[PDB]
């Protein structure tokens, strides 16, 4: 009730009634924004609205002070002064971008623009406000009712009439009913228990929608370069496998936060785990969005750090499998690894942050509360996919505004950059290098060729929005009788209902383009499905054609990015 302006921090009893956070604004803030927006309701202690019995008069421009009571134009005694007038709303200790973020609705490009270049504080009102959208944009959607169950991994549902169906895909996460999360796959639809449960007929689902806690903490802490390594004490038995990384590790200790992007394949769960090598007594958080990259940084932590020293904080609402070899849920071992989410009240002399293009503002902000360290380090890459904007429909997202560290990355450049791949053949590498790195990045392994493109537009037919084309898996089929090596191949594309239907035909394990994300095989078959600018999304094209260590087999439906492969074309 007594707070400070979420926009020049002035302390006041004022607060936007209109606003869905109802942030704290001074009298010169307030005033700025209730004459520029729909937002009129302003509160305090007491709201400000008429007074006077039987009104409904809440708009602050037509509100008055009766003394000390607030009444309109028709109620107001004569010794009464407006409440709205001298570039100021009344309130007690005597913008553009705010109104922009205050009132948008989250669906066109330009809102998340808005979120990342403005002031600090708007980023975390803008993170808040969104998150807050978010969570009540998934009420508004209908219940499905378990009618049938034929098998283990197959049932039929029956849907709620007058509000829509949302996308069945493992990114949306269904509560089932209290008997756990569920999701759901393609009239014959998969169930995904995460809690094993004989699937009840007549139960029903309903979309886990939680709780926005306010924002405290900065996206980016304030930056500090410091003279020498601060904090963290190194060794001089640096073994030669992390010998390349010395020079970053110390770079590391000179700078309360720093910034490293690492094209696939570059080594960042090495450095990363390197990082603890070189810095022996420091304690490290290592921190992600999701709970396989925080799992791929405990399977690098396994190689190289003591397995006593190492912790892997599971929530309470344990929701998929994830890491089973470090002792769960000690919060005090040396090297702590956790997803943002499940982030305890705690202290560390490194926080190690990865996959940092998947991170949104609020997950930076919430890590900055929950973690107070020494050194902070942004592991990712602006060049990948970022987390998806569930409301935005309108316009693309550019990397410069996933979030303050993409942002960094992409306009002063990141602190470190790995510019060696270790994983892919070189026609891969030559390829996205030239797309997305400036020509910045270099092969180590030699052109494999074995990286195969293919044209092929075929026929794409539609399963509610997620694409199918048969014809382009049919060449994928007549590709594996005559290269048969390639059925060890993990079938990639842009939608899970071509996945879907190529796991029927093919019998290749799958895996959407952002399922892949930090995940390597030997050989990929990646059919585009499609050219629509989600199929034809930069980063997402990087992320798919640099799964690969040996071979990759490209069926395309975009002339441009066809012509960008620098691969073997195949005929049929
Ligand atoms: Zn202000
Ligand atoms: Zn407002
Ligand atoms: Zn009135």
């Amino acid at each position: 009730a007594v707070g400070a302006c979420v926009l020049c921090n002035s302390q006041t009893s004022l607060r936007c009634g209109a606003c869905i956070r109802r942030p704290f604004l001074c009298c010169k803030c307030c005033y700025d924004h209730v004459i520029s927006t729909s937002h009129k309701l302003v509160l305090s202690v007491n709201p400000y609205v008429c007074n006077a019995p039987g009104c409904d008069v809440t708009d602050v421009t037509q509100l008055y002070l009766g003394g000390m009571s607030y009444y309109c134009k028709s109620h107001k005694p004569p010794i009464s002064f407006p409440l709205c007038a001298n570039g100021q709303v009344f309130g007690l200790y005597k913008v553009t971008d705010f109104n922009a973020i205050a009132t948008c609705d989250w669906t066109n490009a330009g809102d998340y623009i808005l979120a990342n270049t403005c002031t600090e504080r708007l980023k975390l009102f803008a993170a808040e406000t969104l998150k807050a959208t978010e969570e009540t944009f998934k009420l508004s959607y209908g219940i499905a009712t378990v009618r049938e169950v034929l098998s283990d991994r197959e049932l039929h549902l029956s849907w709620e009439v007058g509000k829509p169906r949302p996308p069945l895909n493992r990114n949306y996460v269904f509560t089932g009913y209290q008997i756990g999360e569920y999701t759901f796959e393609k009239d014959a639809v998969v169930y995904r228990g995460t809690t094993t449960y004989k699937l009840n007929v007549g139960d029903y689902f309903v979309l886990t929608s939680h709780t926005v806690m306010p924002l405290s903490a900065p996206t980016l802490v304030p930056q500090e370069h410091y003279v020498r390594i601060t904090g963290l004490y190194p060794t001089l038995n640096i073994s030669d496998e992390f010998s390349s990384n010395v020079a970053n590790y110390q770079k590391v200790g000179m700078q309360k936060y720093s910034t490293l992007q690492g094209p696939p394949g570059t080594g960042k769960s090495h450095f990363a785990i390197g990082l603890a090598l070189y810095y022996p007594s420091a304690r490290i958080v290592y921190t992600a969005c999701s709970h396989a990259a925080v799992d791929a940084l405990c399977e690098k932590a396994l190689k190289y750090l003591p397995i006593d020293k190492c912790s892997r904080i599971i929530p309470a609402r344990a929701r998929v499998e994830c890491f089973d070899k470090f002792k769960v849920n000690s919060t005090l071992e040396q090297y702590v690894f956790c997803t943002v989410n499940a982030l305890p009240e705690t202290t560390a002399d490194i926080v190690v942050f990865d996959e940092i293009s998947m991170a949104t503002n609020y997950d930076l902000s919430v890590v900055n509360a929950r973690l107070r360290a020494k050194h902070y380090v942004y592991i990712g890459d602006p060049a990948q996919l970022p987390a998806p904007r569930t409301l935005l429909t309108k316009g693309t997202l550019e990397p410069e505004y996933f979030n303050s560290v993409c942002r960094l990355m992409k306009t002063i450049g990141p602190d470190m950059f790995l510019g060696t791949c270790r994983r892919c053949p070189a026609e891969i590498v030559d390829t996205v290098s030239a797309l997305v790195y400036d020509n910045k990045l270099k092969a180590h392994k030699d052109k494999s060729a074995q990286c195969f493109k293919m044209f092929y537009k075929g026929v794409i037919t539609h399963d509610v929005s997620s694409a199918i084309n048969r014809p382009q898996i049919g060449v994928v089929r007549e590709f594996l009788t005559r290269n048969p090596a390639w059925r060890k191949a993990v079938f990639i594309s842009p939608y899970n209902s071509q996945n879907a239907v190529a796991s029927k035909i093919l019998g290749l394990p799958t895996q959407t383009v952002d399922s892949s994300q930090g995940s390597e095989y030997d050989y990929v078959i990646f059919t585009q499905t499609t050219e629509t600018a989600h199929s034809c999304n930069v980063n997402r094209f990087n992320v798919a054609i640099t799964r690969a260590k040996v071979g990759i087999l490209c069926i395309m439906s975009d002339r441009d990015l066809y012509d960008k492969l620098q691969f073997t074309s195949l005929e049929i």
